C-alpha cells in the first residue's frame, strides 16, 4: 500500500521516533508499504516519521536498477569520517534541494527486515542518504543545516507548491 508522505510545515515531522520493540509481521508490513511508497514517489530513501509512523524504521534504495533494498531498523551510528555534501532533496520538502554538510563515510549497525542484526560501512551517495534518513528519526530535516533565511524561502516555496 502507498502511504501518505507528510510535507512541511507539519509538526509530526519533528517527532522523535521510538525504537522498534520487535520485528514482527506488523513491522514487515510497514517496511513493505514504505518501499512501495518510496518507489511510487520516486525517492531513494524514506523514514517512518515521514509517513506518520514514529518508530525507528528506514527503507533505502540508491541503486541504478532500483533492486537493492536496504532496511535499517533501530540503526546506530558506529563510526564516521570525512566531510562531503551534495544538493539533497526530500519527499517531505517537495521540489526543493540544497547542499548540506555530511560525513563522507559512515559505519552503522541495524536490524534487517527479518530482525537480524547487521553492520554496513557506507560511502558516497549511500552514506549521505543514510545520514539524511537517520536525521528524520530524530525530527531533523535537511533544511535545518541552512540559514534561517533560506529555511523561510524553502517553507514559502513548499507551501505555495502544495496550494497548487
Ligand atoms: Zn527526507
Amino acid at each position: 500500500s502507498v502511504l501518505q508522505v507528510l510535507h512541511i510545515p507539519d509538526e509530526r515531522l519533528r517527532k522523535v521516533a521510538k525504537p522498534v520493540e520487535e520485528v514482527n509481521a506488523e513491522i514487515q508490513r510497514i517496511v513493505d508499504d514504505m518501499f512501495e511508497t518510496m518507489y511510487a514517489e520516486e525517492g531513494i530513501g524514506l523514514a517512518a516519521t515521514q509517513v506518520d509512523i514514529h518508530q525507528r524504521i528506514i527503507v533505502i534504495d540508491v541503486s541504478e536498477n532500483r533492486d537493492e533494498r536496504l532496511v535499517l531498523i533501530n540503526p546506530e551510528l558506529l563510526e564516521k569520517s570525512g566531510e562531503t555534501g551534495i544538493e539533497e532533496g526530500c519527499l517531505s520538502i517537495p521540489e526543493q534541494r540544497a547542499l548540506v554538510p555530511r560525513a563522507e563515510k559512515v559505519k552503522i549497525r541495524a536490524l534487517d527486515r527479518d530482525g537480524k542484526p547487521f553492520e554496513l560501512e557506507a560511502d558516497g551517495l549511500l552514506a549521505i542518504c543514510i545520514q539524511h534518513e537517520m536525521d528524520h528519526l530524530v525530527g531533523k530535516l535537511f533544511m535545518d543545516y541552512l540559514s534561517p533565511l533560506k529555511q523561510q524561502r524553502i517553507r514559502q516555496k513548499v507551501e505555495k507548491l502544495d496550494r497548487l
